[PDB]
């Protein structure tokens, strides 16, 4: 088989290993193998590559910051992270599964495709870094990274790239980020009809909701968040930073006991057609960053000279509210492929039905 589609919006010239007679890695070897080697593939995993316990465990030092009840997340002491942010915490001796800590390296020009329900990654992430670029990642569900660690692993990561396209992915139950980006640069990426269940035994907020969600804090990115799933998490969905333009763009905010966006310095967000249900807080104020929230019908058509079309409304339903409308952040956009936006009253349905691996 294949990739299917074509990516919308910032990251739509990405071709991912093209052409290329397709692969099926038959064990997690051959699957490193193929994602870091210097040649185009388009890798098809029809199995679960399990990396569990492949590497053995090891007991170190960590911190307790949010409770010792078993509901809630520890953190291993990665870079003296306890030591530096942390220092009032509770000390505490950790057994994590080593295979998570090092994501697996993904080189340039690559198409991982997963078959129908059966591409799964457990155990160990994906990493696209050192200036790897043009990368397709599509229906895969990469799960089970040391959920009760913080710094036990990160499922997706991007630091120093370009056109990178997240698809139709499921990420689930991880000890810290889903997907992060920066510090370095990412350019042109677009992350669309994703699922990010935030659903855990372990979390930081000790409510079973995943705290580190979706972290943008690349130096010179441009991001399109397109018609994923965000389901029950607690914070950082989406952290967004540093020189970041983030189009969001008709996703499902759904079940957030804690908040969703926190926009820093240097975050230029322009979001439109969301829906957010049962969401506490909705954006994080004061913001530091900018932020357009296509307010109302007349502030939107601002959007029209440049996008050739009016932006679209958020929804919002048991919800916090959000209003933001820095007009300047239209202007960003200009001569850019800018992703389509249906109005949010059919968005719900579509999304829970459409996101994620196997739809």
């Amino acid at each position: 088989a294949g990739v299917v589609g074509a990516a919308e919006g910032f990251a739509h010239g990405v071709t991912g290993g093209g052409s290329a007679s397709p692969v099926y890695p038959t064990t997690t070897d051959e699957l490193v193998s193929y994602l870091g080697d210097n040649e185009p593939r388009v890798i098809i995993l029809d199995q679960t590559f399990d990396f569990t316990g492949t590497e053995g465990t090891e007991t170190t030092t960590g911190c307790a910051p949010w409770g010792t009840a078993s509901q809630c997340q520890v953190a291993i002491n990665l870079h003296s992270w306890c030591d530096n942010y942390q220092a009032s915490a509770p000390k505490v001796s950790v057994t994590y599964d080593k295979a998570g800590i090092l994501p697996i390296t993904v080189n340039s020009n690559k198409s991982i495709v997963g078959q129908g329900t059966k591409g799964v990654i457990k155990g160990k992430g994906l990493r696209v870094v050192s200036g790897a670029k043009n990368v397709i990642i599509q229906n895969i569900a990469v799960t089970d990274i040391n959920p009760k660690y913080v710094w036990g692993g990160d499922a997706i990561t991007v630091d120093d790239s370009d056109l990178v396209w997240i698809d139709h992915v499921t990420t689930a139950r991880i000890g810290r980020q889903h997907i992060v980006l920066g510090t370095s640069a990412d350019n042109r990426v677009t992350i669309s009809y994703s699922l990010i269940d935030g659903r855990s035994d372990y979390s930081a907020t000790c409510n079973g909701h995943h705290y580190w969600g979706v972290y943008l804090d690349g130096s010179n990115d441009m991001v399109t968040l397109k018609g994923n799933y965000f389901y029950n998490l607690s914070g950082r969905m989406p952290k967004v930073q540093g020189n970041t333009l983030l189009h969001a763009v008709n996703n499902l905010f759904h079940n957030f006991d804690g908040h969703a966006f926190e926009i820093g310095t240097g975050g230029y967000v322009l979001a439109e057609g969301n829906v957010f249900q049962d969401v506490n807080v909705v954006v994080e104020t004061p913001i530091s960053g900018q932020l357009f929230s296509s307010p109302d019908a007349n502030t939107n058509q601002q959007c029209a000279s440049v996008f050739g079309r009016s932006c679209q409304l958020n929804a919002f339903g048991n919800s916090g509210s959000m209003s933001g409308s820095d007009t300047s952040i239209i202007s960003k956009f200009a001569g850019k492929t800018i992703a389509a936006a249906h109005p949010p009253g059919a968005i719900a349905q579509w999304t829970m039905k459409n996101a994620g691996q196997g739809k």
